[PDB]
């Protein structure tokens, strides 16, 4: 009996209430750059997925003023080019949603100035491939930075005219993704790559398994999927959502809930608030390639059911409503971080996250 095409639509209008600046068409400018990014995508995909397009001119707004020159970046041009590869990628993911959303292809040519400006920091020269994050430096190639990059170029194999580099490129990505090392021995994937002093050699730095790195290379295997029709990323994305949803890998709490490494510290910082969302927004896109690919009816029904039993947890136990009053009489309601402990406070990247699983439900 619970509506998750409602209850996404009364989070975006918390999250709007609370943290979008018309002004500045975006998100909370006290909370990082990349996550009114994420935020985008969360309320691209409610449209998609509800049918509904409640929030297109919101959206256009946002585009067409975060896509201006970045101040603290001005030598990316704009059009989402940033000082770090990872958030040219989640915009650039945001982008491709928009064009799935309207057809419109000046959202595709974005992805492509995107994925033209993320290669730059490509090198085979250090661990045999992959990029870096931090543009200025140069030190880390990491698992979120890669896992965006592969699905931008997975999605352009299926959508742009010069198709087949794309297709070369996600299939090159994936190779070196996963002869990396970052996938480890339970199929989960660490924080990212070390490089030895010695020797050069890269492996995996056994930083912590967060839960947006098991998530963002769902996607990108269910789009080399579409775009080969070879089953084979889809059993290599399944094999990681099941350790996800195995409660032996402590992921998902004995009530079967996502949970995220810090919360039980009450430690999630800004960057960590927002990981589950983005979680469940890919586990279900798997879940719908999944049940796409078989006949058997039951196909995806545990991600499907793992979707649904977050959704009610976090709806009964992590949920605040605004006050109306007789002035603004905005509704929506309010997320905190931990889909199962209490609500105590809303902030824009918990409430991003929160949307990400009503819409997974959609
Ligand atoms: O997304 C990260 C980005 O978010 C902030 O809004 C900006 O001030 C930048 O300095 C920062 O690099
Ligand atoms: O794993 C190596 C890596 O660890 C840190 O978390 C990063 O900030 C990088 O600067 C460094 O290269
Ligand atoms: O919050 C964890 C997050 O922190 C930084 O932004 C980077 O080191 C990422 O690789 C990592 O996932």
């Amino acid at each position: 009996s619970l509506n998750s095409t409602g209850l996404a639509q009364a989070a975006i209008n918390g999250l709007n209430a609370r943290f979008y600046e018309s002004s500045n068409a975006r998100w909370s400018s006290d909370e990082p750059w990349w996550i009114s990014g994420v935020a985008l995508t969360m309320v691209i995909e409610y449209m998609r997925r509800s049918g509904s397009k409640e929030y297109l001119d919101q959206v256009e707004d946002v585009i067409e003023v975060q896509r201006q020159p970045l101040s603290w970046w001005p030598s990316g041009e704009g059009e989402f080019r940033a000082d770090a590869t990872d958030d040219t990628g989640w915009w650039a993911l945001a982008m491709v949603r928009m064009y799935d959303l309207t057809g419109n292809e000046d959202y595709l040519n974005i992805s492509i100035k995107d994925e033209a400006y993320m290669r730059q920091w490509w090198t085979d020269t250090e661990c045999g491939g992959g990029l870096y994050v931090d543009i200025q430096d140069l030190t880390y190639k990491n698992a979120i930075a890669n896992e965006l990059y592969l699905k931008l170029v997975a999605s352009l194999a299926n959508r742009a005219p010069n198709a087949t580099i794309y297709l070369d490129r996600a299939q090159q990505a994936w190779t070196w993704f996963l002869g990396s090392g970052m996938i480890n021995g339970v199929n989960l994937i660490n924080d990212g790559l070390a490089r030895d002093s010695n020797t050069g050699s890269c492996y995996n730095n056994r930083l912590p398994v967060w839960t947006y790195n098991q998530g963002v290379i769902l996607g990108a295997l269910v789009e080399l999927y579409h775009a080969t029709k070879d089953e084979s990323y889809l059993l290599s994305a399944q094999a990681i959502a099941d350790a996800v949803l195995s409660p032996s890998n402590g992921l998902t709490s004995s009530s079967g809930v996502l949970t995220e490494t810090c919360e039980g510290s009450d430690s999630c910082n800004q960057d960590q608030q927002v990981f589950k969302g983005v979680f469940a927004l890919n586990l279900a896109e798997l879940g719908d390639a999944v049940a796409g690919a078989s006949s058997d009816p039951d196909a995806g029904q545990d991600y499907r059911e793992y979707l649904d039993t977050n959704m009610q947890s976090m709806y009964a136990n992590d949920r605040s409503e605004i006050v109306p009053t007789l002035f603004d009489s905005s509704t929506g309601d309010l997320y905190d971080v931990s889909w199962s402990g209490p609500f105590r406070n809303a902030t824009m990247p918990k409430q991003a996250s929160a949307i990400g699983l009503y819409v997974a439900n959609i």
